[PDB]
């Protein structure tokens, strides 16, 4: 994939399961416009998310939703969504792996960014 | 004070100094309005953005400008900017210190909301 | 200080409040030597944990009691401790805050090393 | 796989590739027992550390060795480890991911636990 995106749940040290995650990219207009989407697998991973051709230059938002995923610690987060924005593919092909290590008041992200 | 921002450099563990920080608000027609702005401190800290009054319930958006901060690291990072958005209030005053530890390609974000 | 810590709790967006630190410094011996102690404030901030004579250069290891801290949130965490060795003033005075975000099974720590 | 560790390059979006990385068990005399031990692979991860009959209940430390890691970053990181300690497998076979983003005064590490 040119894309994939990795979320893991460090609250309860396993991947974040069937989490609804929207890609957007940047449009000219300066809206966001939808881009990709899907859940997360077993593995926390959403892979199939676009192709090589699909994938071009610009600014993408991963937006993960975690409105209610903490619903069952009991705790409201700090947003509905963890967000991610990354500048892409300014200098040939690469491919990204968004990793996100999710807390309901905190997350660490890195881009992973190959060649 | 309500919102107070406090960015550190975790390539060089140091604060952040001298690095623009704008604040936006999720406006009626989806866009994102100015909301406050400011430059951090030799602490890292950016005081006094806003006040008890101003700071409504919302989304808000606090964007780290980042473009050159590395230049002198010789590194281009993930995207111009670390963004962290946080939905806010809900009930009666509430004071947000969003915390960031920024690297080029990562960054870990925590907000910390009190009394 | 010559050395703080801050701990803040990632899960519920606190300061993680008086949560037990110890303080190590490694010994001639290659055993760790405790160094200092306290539990954290309301800030989620320890102070006064040394002084500048007694702070000198080695090699520093922070512990984070964390064990029941998650109690309440019905986690049992990935280890009864959050810990941060770092390797202390190669040069002239540094002051240093290890700012610590905690979960259960995840953490991030930053070490601020700035010079009086 | 028992345990798994994988790092990444926070600094430059990348794996960190060709890292030593050395796994201690506490022992009966309080000290770290040397346990397993290899090298991250290109994409940063290290398999086949050990094997689940050797992998008993216990506290592990995975110990990243990252002193000249960043050198050509003309940075000296604030140690010459990156250490991870973890209390294992309560109950019976776990698997451990250790996943680990460095940069040279900062890192964030998550265990993902699963059976
Ligand atoms: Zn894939
Ligand atoms: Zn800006
Ligand atoms: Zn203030
Ligand atoms: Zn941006
Ligand atoms: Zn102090
Ligand atoms: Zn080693
Ligand atoms: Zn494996
Ligand atoms: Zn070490």
């Amino acid at each position: 994939c040119p894309l994939m995106v990795k979320v893991l749940d460090a609250v309860r040290g396993s991947p974040a399961i069937n989490v609804a995650v929207h890609v957007f990219r940047k449009a000219a207009d300066d809206t966001w416009e939808p881009f990709a989407s899907g859940k997360t697998s077993e593995s926390g991973e959403l892979h199939g998310l676009t192709t090589e051709e699909e994938f071009v230059e610009g600014i993408y938002k991963v937006e993960i939703d975690t409105k209610s995923y903490w619903k069952a610690l009991g705790i409201s987060p700090m947003h509905e969504h963890a967000e991610v924005v990354f500048t892409a593919n300014d200098s040939g092909p690469r491919r990204y792996t968004i990793a996100a290590m999710l807390s309901p008041y905190s997350y660490s992200t890195t881009a992973v960014v190959t060649n």
